[PDB]
């Protein structure tokens, strides 16, 4: 299983994550669909990267193959502890962080929290700003598993519907079945799933004192998180670029990667 | 003066215009301001674009060191026949455009009615749909000589105003004065301005055809353009992307040089 990597103890957690490049560090957060892991949401952005960069890919604490403490107190506060636990314990004293829906809100957070520690960053369909809940997001959120529902699932996430094939959606109701995976998953952003967006959210007065330079990535057709949401990230973020993929869904790394991955290496070799 | 290039007759009008590198060819067609001519626009643009296309820069009727005919109908359909005529003349059978805003609405205009002559397009806060005239750009078409009055211009375009200069300010000014310039100029886009702007457009139902691979490039701060106008485009042309700069203004190509041309270059190199 490629998805598995290296294993690591962070924040006191067991966690798995990829290491691949070096110089300067590059940490990627993964979003939070059923079954996601590092490698699945990052596979085609690392060999890019790591060409240039050391390449961090940790499966945030409850998510992939990292470890899944009993009564463990899952929180917006919590995955940023475990973030800054995983750089902690790869010496990582600085890095650029790139993160994907839910990994922008905890990308934000912890340079909010942490702003020594976080250099440039990449806000991809980010979560960070409160929305009103999509129909989409409530469908990703309460998932249950079935080829089906997977299939559904990564239409929404998809503009060209033809990238969603039978065996991909096999592939990923495989993976989101894996032991106490859908345990931990559906009980993770429960109804009302309003609640989620607004704590994994940072306030508008916060966010506007962010100094890093930030590029916020958006797929205009991104059924998941608004275009709206990263608009308004753009009128809060002083040191930002926005950039917009048409005929692009949430999917951005995956249906614009070549694109994504050119802006994304450029933006940190200004650095 | 290095605003003066080579000339060549286009559309029966004496054309001022640059011509620098070899392959592919790439249009640039400037904005409207006072003065404005196409090396002054695209200067920090030419050399970057030149080392890997053709890049061809006139000066529209009207504007520039291109001859402006007594008694001469200036227009939308008037200015795309000029580019057409200009490519005709060179032998340009299709290319890429670049249009700054004014120039933006002629890029739309000419993609409309001659879709086979273009290929890729970039609207840099481009005309094309209608907004409302900003104080801005009613000060921008409404300008009368004076070192004062052209200071406020160039700060009316610039984010950062340290770049705004007494001695940039001065040679504009002289170059807004220049025998027949204020005089075409101030005839140009009369009172009330609106009535440009309206012109101007392309309908959302034409604009929606658009089959071209485009970037939209606008100044978060943009004084003349509003940011709202390049988000317009960008919902209605279909192969779009959008970037938007933020600490910047109207003058992207010269407050963002790098990052645009990088952008720029990467996006025609697609093809």
């Amino acid at each position: 299983n490629l998805e598995i990597g290296k294993s690591i103890l962070a924040a006191g957690v067991l966690t798995n994550y990829h290491d691949v490049g070096e110089g300067q560090p590059v940490i990627l957060i993964h979003g939070s669909g059923p079954g996601v892991s590092a490698y699945a949401n990052w596979r085609l952005t690392i060999p890019a990267l790591s060409k240039f960069y050391r390449v961090i890919a940790p499966d945030m604490v409850g998510f992939g193959f990292t470890d899944r403490p009993e009564n463990y107190n899952y929180s917006k506060d919590s995955w940023v502890d475990h973030i800054i636990g995983i750089m902690d314990a790869l010496e990582i004293e600085k890095a650029h962080i790139v993160g994907n829906a839910f990994g922008g809100g905890l990308a934000i957070a912890t340079a909010l929290r942490y702003s020594e520690r976080v250099d440039r960053m990449v806000l991809m369909g980010a979560a960070g700003t409160r929305f009103d809940v999509t129909e989409g997001l409530n469908a990703v959120w309460g998932y249950t598993p079935s080829i089906e529902n997977m299939r559904n699932l990564l239409d929404i996430f998809a503009y060209d519907r033809s990238l969603v094939t039978d065996e991909l959606a096999r592939l990923r109701y495989e993976a989101s079945i894996q032991p106490g995976f859908q345990e931990s998953f559906s009980s993770m952003f429960p109804e009302p799933r309003q609640r989620w967006i607004d704590a994994l959210a940072s306030s508008d007065e916060d966010i506007k004192t962010l100094p890093n330079e930030t590029l916020i990535i958006h797929g205009r057709e991104d059924q998941v998180v608004p275009l709206s949401s990263s608009l308004r990230l753009g009128e809060l973020i002083d040191r930002a670029q926005l950039h917009v993929f048409g005929r692009c869904g949430h999917w951005t790394q995956i249906e614009q990667t070549d694109r994504f991955n050119r802006l994304v290496v450029e933006f940190f070799n200004e650095a």
